[PDB]
């Protein structure tokens, strides 16, 4: 690909070749709490996923994913700010070099060291992602803040499956699992409209951000980072990070549930 986040084609390079990275409704952002706008019009979040959806984890290079069916209504997502039905579809998460740093968004200007990210398309307005990736209210994703201390058990599953797709372009089946275990017990949230974290940043997200943090060890860390971007048979070049630095709010305000 033409975009990564090495030091040539960075984050901080990406608005060469995809202008809108200076865009208005781009992400992450930092939350700042004295400035954010509590909304009574705000309905708690709904999540509702079957374990049956779950499809396969891929090795993309800069990260991984795991995706799941998105035929019909098994998995999805309702309340907060939507009127609409928002279909579940992926998860994946951002890390940094060092605890220090990993997650996208900001609290206050906290960094925390890995940030989980549940997406999902609005499925009552558009026939498919590719259509909804691209429209102002065509997806959804909720943001988990990761916070370095005591291993997560939750991470199990998906931790023991990267050893089948260390290099770039692996892929592997991923079943029989539920996202929604892997969310805070809380689900108070800031909301805001903002956009994709990394190219082709379409500003078409309305971000979901959970005020309640999740636990991971460095450990489980070291083994996103223990991910290789080259593919099998090249010299590895570790995934040490994907995590892209906060964008200014311009004028957008951030919503809290609570
Ligand atoms: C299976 C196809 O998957 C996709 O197209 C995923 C697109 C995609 C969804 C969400 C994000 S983020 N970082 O803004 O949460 C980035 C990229
Ligand atoms: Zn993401």
């Amino acid at each position: 690909p033409d975009w990564g986040y090495d030091d040539k084609n960075g984050p901080e390079q990406w608005s060469k070749l995809y202008p809108i990275a200076n865009g208005n409704n781009q992400s992450p952002v930092d939350i700042k709490t004295s400035e954010t706008k509590h909304d009574t019009s705000l309905k708690p979040i709904s999540v509702s996923y079957n374990p049956a959806t779950a499809k396969e984890i891929i090795n993309v290079g800069h990260s991984f994913h795991v995706n799941f069916e998105d035929n019909d209504n098994r998995s999805v997502l309702k309340g907060g700010p939507f009127s609409d039905s928002y279909r579940l579809f992926q998860f994946h998460f951002h890390w940094g070099s060092t605890n220090e740093h990993g997650s996208e968004h900001t609290v206050d200007g906290v960094k925390y060291s890995a940030e989980l990210h549940v997406a999902h398309w609005n499925s009552a307005k558009y026939s498919s992602l590719a259509e909804a990736a691209s429209k102002a209210d065509g997806l959804a994703v909720i943001g988990v803040l990761m916070k370095v201390g005591e291993a997560n058990p939750k991470l199990q599953k998906v931790l023991d499956a990267l050893q089948a797709i260390k290099t770039k372009g692996k892929r592997a089946p991923f079943t029989n699992f539920d996202p929604s275990t892997l969310l805070p017990s809380s689900l108070d949230f800031w909301t805001y409209p903002g956009s994709l974290t990394h190219p082709p940043l379409y500003e078409s997200v309305t971000w979901i951000i959970c005020k309640e943090s999740i636990s991971v060890s460095s450990e489980q860390l070291a083994q996103f980072r223990s991910l290789l971007s080259n593919v099998e048979g090249d010299n590895a070049v570790p995934m040490q990070h994907n995590n892209r630095p906060t964008q200014p709010l311009k004028g957008r305000t951030v919503r809290a549930s609570f």
